[PDB]
C-alpha cells in the first residue's frame, strides 16, 4: 500500500500528514483479538495512548486506495464526544492498512446493558439515548447519515460516555444474525431497526436515521432485548403495515415512549429532527433522580 499525493483531490493533501501514522508510532498486539467484524479482526494497540486497532484483510480488496484515504481524512475531522474519533491509519509492508480508533474499555452499547455485571438506573438508560442524540445531532449537522444506528453499533469508553461508532473507517458488520440479504439488490441489510420507507426504496436519510433511533431507545429501556423476536426478515414491512410497533418497555416512561411513536411516524419529514430528540430526552432526563 503506497500513498499517492496527486491523486487526492488537492484540497485534501495537507490533511494526509495528520491522518497517517508512522508505523513506528504504534505498536500492535497481534497476540490476542478482542473484536471481530466481518471485515476483520480488533487488537489492542499502543499510540502511551491505549487504542483499538482493527484489520481489515478480511476483506478481498479494499478498493481504490484515494477514497479510503479520503474517507479517513472526511472521518478524522469529525470531533464530538458522543462520535466515535479516527485517531489514523498505519501502513504495514504486507497487507491491508491498519485502522486506529480510541480503546472503547467498556465495548458496544447493547452488550453493555445485557450484561449481568452492570445495573444501569432508568436514569442512566435514558442518559445513554441522549448521549446518541447529541452524537447523532452532530452527524446530522455534517450531512452524514449513519444507515446502521443500533445499540450494538454504540461504543461506551472507560468513563462510560456513549459514541456513536461503526462509521466512515469503523463500518462494519459486528452481529451478522441482524442482517437479512435483499433479493433483488443483494445488500446486507438491518431490517429490523430500518424505515419503513427505506424497506421499500433502499434509500437512507437523517430522517431514516431517526426511526433507528427510537428502536434504540427500545432496546435501552428493554436492555438490550430483541426487537420484533417474532417475525422473520422481511415479512417487517408486513407486520409494520398492519398497523404495529414497538410495545412499550415496562420501565419506558411515557413521554419516553410518545418520542419513540414519534421517531417511527409514517411521514420521514414529520419525524423528529435529532435536535428536538436531545430537547425532549433532556427534559425527560431531568425528571429523574
Ligand atoms: C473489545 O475492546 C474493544 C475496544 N475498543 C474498540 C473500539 C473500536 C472497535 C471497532 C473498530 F471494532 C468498532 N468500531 N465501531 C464499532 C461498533 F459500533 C461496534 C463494535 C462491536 C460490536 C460488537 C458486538 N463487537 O464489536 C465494534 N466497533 C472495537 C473495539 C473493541
Amino acid at each position: 500500500v503506497h500513498i499517492d499525493l496527486s491523486a487526492l483531490n488537492p484540497e485534501l493533501v495537507q490533511a494526509v500528514q495528520h491522518v497517517v501514522i508512522g508505523p513506528s508510532s504504534l505498536i500492535v498486539h497481534f497476540n490476542e483479538v478482542i473484536g471481530r467484524g466481518h471485515f476483520g479482526c480488533v487488537y489492542h494497540g499502543t499510540l502511551k495512548i491505549h487504542c483499538a486497532v482493527k484489520s481489515l484483510n478480511r476483506i478481498t480488496d479494499i478498493g481504490e486506495v484515494s477514497q479510503f484515504l479520503t474517507e479517513g481524512i472526511i472521518m478524522k475531522d469529525f470531533s464530538h464526544p458522543n462520535v466515535l474519533s479516527l485517531l489514523g491509519i498505519c501502513l504495514r509492508s504486507e497487507g491491508s492498512p491498519l485502522v486506529v480508533l480510541p480503546y472503547m474499555k467498556h465495548g458496544d452499547l447493547r452488550n453493555f446493558i445485557r450484561n449481568e455485571t452492570h445495573n444501569p438506573t432508568v436514569k442512566d438508560l435514558i442518559g445513554f439515548g441522549l448521549q446518541v442524540a447529541k452524537g447523532m445531532k452532530y452527524l446530522a449537522s455534517k450531512k452524514f447519515v449513519h444507515r446502521d444506528l443500533a445499540a450494538r453499533n454504540c461504543m461506551l469508553d472507560e468513563k462510560f460516555t456513549v459514541k456513536v461508532a461503526d462509521f466512515g473507517l469503523a463500518r462494519d458488520m459486528y452481529d451478522k444474525e441482524y442482517y437479512s440479504v435483499h433479493n433483488k439488490t443483494g445488500a446486507k441489510l438491518p431490517v429490523k431497526w430500518m424505515a419503513l420507507e427505506s424497506l421499500q426504496t433502499q434509500k437512507f436519510t437523517t430522517k431514516s436515521d431517526v426511526w433507528s433511533f427510537g428502536v434504540l431507545l427500545w432496546e435501552l429501556m428493554t436492555r438490550g432485548a430483541p426487537p420484533y423476536p417474532d417475525v422473520n426478515t422481511f415479512d417487517i414491512t408486513v407486520y409494520l403495515l398492519q398497523g404495529r410497533r414497538l410495545l412499550q418497555p415496562e420501565y419506558c416512561p411515557d413521554p419516553l415512549y410518545e418520542v419513540m411513536l414519534k421517531c417511527w411516524h409514517p411521514k420521514a419529514e414529520m419525524r423528529p429532527s435529532f435536535s428536538e430528540l436531545v430537547s425532549r430526552i433532556s427534559a425527560i432526563f431531568s425528571t429523574f433522580i
